[PDB]
């Protein structure tokens, strides 16, 4: 699912 993998990209933004 995608919303794991923004939640390794908030981890990089923030």
């Amino acid at each position: 699912g995608l919303f794991d993998i923004v939640k390794k990209v908030l981890k990089l933004l923030k």
